[PDB]
C-alpha cells in the first residue's frame, strides 16, 4: 500500500498487535555463539538480547574481542549504524575503545541513566569539565568540553584521547532526555527535531565511521531512530516515495540485530514519525 492510508486502516481495524506479530514470525534467526560464551556473561545486560556473530563489532584485542554491539549496513540508503546496549560498569572502557577504533563522530543516547527507579546504564561520560575520566583497561581519557541543555535534548562536546599515541578526537554526544518511562511520545515532533540535529552535525555522514546508537538494550528506541532515518532517506532518493515499505525496511535491519522495535506501540510510533517527517 501507501504508508499514511495503511496507517489509518490499521488504526480503524485495531490490528497493530497482529502486524507486529507477523514481523516477529518473519524476522531472521542467525547464531550468536560468541555472546553466549561463559567468559562474556558480565558483558551482556540482558540474556535474551545478543549480537549475531556475522554482524558483531570486534574490539581490536587478542584476549577478548567481545562487545554487545552490531553493524547495521543499509546498502540502498548508503547509511551504516552501530547499535549497542547501554554500557555496564565493566564495559565502559570497551564502549569508548569501540568509538575510537570505528572512527565514529557521534554517540546517540535515547535513555536516562535512571528510569522507573532502576539503573538503565552506567554514568559513562564526565559531568564536569575539571573532572575527566580515565579508562585504565583500554588506555583512554575522556574530557567534557562543553554542554548545551535544551527542553527535549542535550548536546555535549567531548575530547577522547588515546593515551598510547597521544592522538585526540572530538566526539559529539546527542542525548534525547524526554522519552517517557512508559509507552512512546504522543507526538513525534521533538524526536524528528532531534534526528535532524544529529544529521546537521555530520555524525551520520560517510566522511566518518558509523554513528553509535544506544538505549538500555539497544533494540527498541534505538531501532526506532535508525528505522525512521533510513525510511526518510529512501523517500528522498527514489522516483516514487510511496514505494518505501516500512515493514520491509525493518525486516532488512533485523538481518543485522535481533528484536529491533520491541512493541506494537513502538511500531505505530515509527510509522507516525516517517509520515510526519515526509511532510
Ligand atoms: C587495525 C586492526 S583490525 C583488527 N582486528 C582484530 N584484532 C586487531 N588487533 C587486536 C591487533 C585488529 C587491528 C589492530
Ligand atoms: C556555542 C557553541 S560553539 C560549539 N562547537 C562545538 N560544540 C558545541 N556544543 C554542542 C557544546 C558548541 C556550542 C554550544
Ligand atoms: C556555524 C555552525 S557549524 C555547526 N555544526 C553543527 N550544528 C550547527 N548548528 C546550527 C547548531 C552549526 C553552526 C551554527
Ligand atoms: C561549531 C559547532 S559544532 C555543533 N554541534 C552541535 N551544536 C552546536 N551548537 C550550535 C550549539 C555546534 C556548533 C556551534
Ligand atoms: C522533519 C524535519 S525538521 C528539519 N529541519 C531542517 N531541515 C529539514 N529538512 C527538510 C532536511 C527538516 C525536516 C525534514
Amino acid at each position: 500500500m501507501e504508508m499514511e492510508k495503511e496507517f489509518e486502516q490499521i488504526d480503524k481495524s485495531g490490528s497493530w498487535a497482529a502486524i507486529y506479530q507477523d514481523i516477529r514470525h518473519e524476522a531472521s534467526d542467525f547464531p550468536s555463539r560468541v555472546a553466549k560464551l561463559p567468559k562474556n556473561k558480565n558483558r551482556n545486560r540482558y540474556r535474551d538480547v545478543s549480537p549475531f556473530d556475522h554482524s558483531r563489532i570486534k574490539l581490536h584485542q587478542e584476549d577478548n574481542d567481545y562487545i554487545n554491539a552490531s553493524l547495521i549496513k543499509m546498502e540502498e540508503a548508503q547509511r551504516s549504524y552501530i547499535l549497542t546496549q547501554g554500557p555496564l560498569p565493566n564495559t565502559v572502557g570497551h564502549f569508548w575503545e569501540m568509538v575510537w577504533e570505528q572512527k565514529s563522530r557521534g554517540v546517540v543516547m535515547l535513555n536516562r541513566v535512571m528510569e522507573k527507579g532502576s539503573l538503565k546504564c552506567a554514568q559513562y561520560w564526565p559531568q564536569k569539565e575539571e573532572k575527566e575520566m580515565i579508562f585504565e583497561d583500554t588506555n583512554l581519557k575522556l574530557t567534557l568540553i562543553s554542554e548545551d541543555i535544551k527542553s527535549y535534548y542535550t548536546v555535549r562536546q567531548l575530547e577522547l584521547e588515546n593515551l598510547t599515541t597521544q592522538e585526540t578526537r572530538e566526539i559529539l554526544h546527542f542525548h534525547y532526555t524526554t522519552w517517557p518511562d512508559f509507552g512512546v511520545p504522543e507526538s513525534p515532533a521533538s524526536f524528528l527535531n532531534f534526528l535532524f540535529k544529529v544529521r546537521e552535525s555530520g555524525s551520520l555522514s560517510p566522511e566518518h565511521g558509523p554513528v553509535v546508537v544506544h538505549c538500555s538494550a539497544g533494540i527498541g528506541r534505538s531501532g526506532t531512530f535508525c528505522l525512521a532515518d533510513t525510511c526518510l532517506l529512501l523517500m528522498d532518493k527514489r522516483k516514487d516515495p510511496s514505494s518505501v515499505d516500512i515493514k520491509k525496511v525493518l525486516l532488512e535491519m533485523r538481518k543485522f540485530r535481533m528484536g529491533l522495535i520491541q512493541t506494537a506501540d513502538q511500531l505505530r510510533f515509527s510509522y507516525l514519525a516517517v509520515i510526519e517527517g515526509a511532510k
